[PDB]
């Protein structure tokens, strides 16, 4: 309820403050996650 | 009763936010991506330390 | 009998919601995302 | 590989339901079950937190 | 290594005489079905 | 080095002379096949464990 | 906040490579798919060995 709407409202405030389009934020975070996942996989394999 | 009741409950919560559904999805996806990056960094330091401890005391 | 019966069962349940299938999928995706965020916060701060 | 694909094709064709509907319906069922698993894991993490406090 | 792996998968897929997008869709349906079974067993246990 | 990693992947993909979207699709099919095998193995293990837990417990 | 800082950090690294963002994403996806196939093969041999050990002991 207020836990869900308050959480969404908080994320919206933070994203708006960056002045970066939301689709760019998502793409850039996806690239960082992919890079870290590749590092973790290499470590696990060795 | 359980599946349809669950969907009806989520719909009530989402409608009360007065935020477009695709925005709610995008914002939660961004928060999840950020937290997953933090967890991956913790797991990487933890694997490196665990491997070193196994070497030093094994 | 196993696969077709499973599909037929899910179809009956979804139809009984009286909500378009793509809305059911979207709403369940939002609930899953919210719960996954809570779990990640607990794992990181504990 | 080819035998596996041919088998899945036979089963899906026998349902007389469009392939994209089969995929969507199975995805909805999986999402519902994953929400239940997440709720169980969250009560489990809360219990683990309480046990750390008590002992 | 990488190119040899890709060339091998291409040979196997071509031998099925099934469009690549259908192979992907059918394997996705099989995986979804098995994942549902695994989730049901984990939830009761 | 992030840029070095990207440049390395680009060199390997270019050398295959296969469109990037085909490389991605073919690797996705191979991954899906192996994941199905792993799920079948896990399900036989869980099924056996369930039966045993019921019979003796 | 911390995400504004994280976003600019990733942008700084990606811009330095002078490769379009969608290419960076695609190339990293291909590398991840390749490594995931290798990990799945290792997990499958481990599950097979674990099954044999349960039989022997």
């Amino acid at each position: 309820d207020a836990d869900v709407c308050g959480e969404v409202a908080y994320i919206q405030s933070v994203v708006s403050d960056c002045h970066v389009p939301t689709e760019d934020v998502k793409t850039l975070l996806e690239i960082r996650k992919l890079f870290l996942e590749i590092q973790k996989l290499k470590v696990e394999l060795q």
